[PDB]
């Protein structure tokens, strides 16, 4: 009988997994689910509600008191993560939290059969803080792979879990390590498609060309990306499946694109003009969107969105990061290797975000 127990999910992954799991077709089901996040539920409609619980898991006094008493628990997806300004801090916050999930969730979940921890590409390419400082893996990159020596948050979260596991005798662990999450969450700190949205509709709202704000690698190379739900059914894989036990894998597409062709499906769900490379001008959306408050409040005000805020989802940090650097591909071999043969069109994948982002009314 299965149980899970979503942390963070209101997020990315957490959104796709609490839409999925419940599904009368999901493999190990029917799941019952518990889903942790801070911030109050939003009022949207669920097909198949979830029992909600309002907790801040880097408080031990809280995560003690909110999991505690969540005794059926087999299965916990670990989908949050603390962002901070150096990659030291993030070890310490990040380290405190999943910590106290565990310290809860283990002594008190007798039928505790897996826990799932989401990383990242980063364990290949080092801490947003090392790039372009630091000499990083040969890609494709492959799960077999030594770490970098040099401090990452994700390495710290799998050997506390390496040693948690050995509290509890059956209790297995999987790592999955998506690339650029392709999704949908107006509460995700790391929304690629959310942000591109954003300043599309802006460009539109005023008239503008939907300049291009990346370099050439990006442009004209090949890229990846991961699909929000794509992940969700890796976890959901990783849970029922005995040859997904105890590894580590990558989660990506199993195709891939350039920007300068999505960058033409971006405008043409917009309706707005596609802008091209431009050469020896170097272009970013937090210069671009700097000051547009205003302008996006009036956007949300004149078409009856969700009332949001700018900062809440235009990430431009993160599109800067995504579109002002080349893309390293991963390798899926592994994952195809041990049984997961699921994949996404990208491009397919890509509108498919953009109208859900217009169907939950983040934009126009
Ligand atoms: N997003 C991407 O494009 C991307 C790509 C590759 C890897 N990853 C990796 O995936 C992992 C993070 O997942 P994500 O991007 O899916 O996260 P996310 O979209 O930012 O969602 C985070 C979730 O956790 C909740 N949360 C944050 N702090 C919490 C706390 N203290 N207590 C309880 N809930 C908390 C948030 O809700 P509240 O704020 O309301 O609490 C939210 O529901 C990271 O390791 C990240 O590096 C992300
Ligand atoms: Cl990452
Ligand atoms: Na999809």
């Amino acid at each position: 009988s299965s149980v899970a127990l979503i942390v963070g999910v209101t997020g990315i992954i957490g959104n796709s997994l609490a839409e999925i799991l419940p599904l009368a077709d999901t493999p190990g089901g029917p799941w019952k689910v518990y889903g942790v996040a801070r911030r109050t539920r939003p009022a949207w409609h669920e097909d198949n509600p979830i029992n909600y619980v309002q907790c801040d898991i880097s408080d031990p006094d809280d995560s003690q008191a909110k999991l505690s008493p969540l005794t059926d628990v087999t299965h916990v997806f670990y989908v949050t993560w603390a962002n901070r300004s150096t990659e030291q801090e993030n070890c310490e916050a990040n380290s405190k939290m999943f910590r106290n999930v565990l310290d809860a969730v283990i002594p008190n979940c007798p039928n505790l059969k897996h826990i799932s921890l989401q990383t990242g590409r980063k364990h290949y390419m080092g801490p947003f803080e090392s790039y372009g400082k630091i000499e990083s893996h040969d890609p494709p990159y492959t799960e077999d792979l030594p770490r970098l020596k040099y401090m990452n948050f994700y390495y710290d979260l799998e050997d506390i879990m390496l040693e948690e596991v050995e509290k509890k005798e059956g209790l297995t662990w999987s790592v999955h390590r998506p690339g650029n999450i392709f999704g949908f969450s107006p509460y995700s700190m790391m929304n690629l498609v959310g942000t591109l949205c954003v300043y599309a509709a802006i460009c539109k709202h005023e008239g503008k060309v939907l300049r291009f704000t990346g370099c050439k690698a990006a442009w004209d190379g090949y890229s990846d990306c991961s699909d929000a739900d794509l992940i969700a059914e890796h976890h959901i894989w990783a849970a029922v499946d005995p040859y997904a036990k105890n590894e580590a894998f990558n989660v990506s597409n199993g195709d891939v694109f350039k920007w300068k062709h999505f960058w033409k499906v971006l405008a043409e769900q917009f309706g707005v003009e596609c802008g091209e490379y431009e050469e020896g001008v170097d272009l970013k959306l937090q210069d671009l969107m700097k000051g547009k408050e205003p302008v996006w409040e009036e956007i949300v005000r004149e078409n009856g969105l969700t009332p949001t805020k700018l900062k809440d989802v235009g990430i431009w940090w993160f599109g800067d990061v995504i579109l002002g650097n080349e893309c390293f591909l991963d390798s899926m071999n592994k994952s195809k290797e041990h049984g997961f043969l699921g994949f996404r069109n990208s491009k397919n994948a890509f509108i498919s975000w953009i109208d859900k982002a217009k169907a939950y009314k983040i934009v126009p």
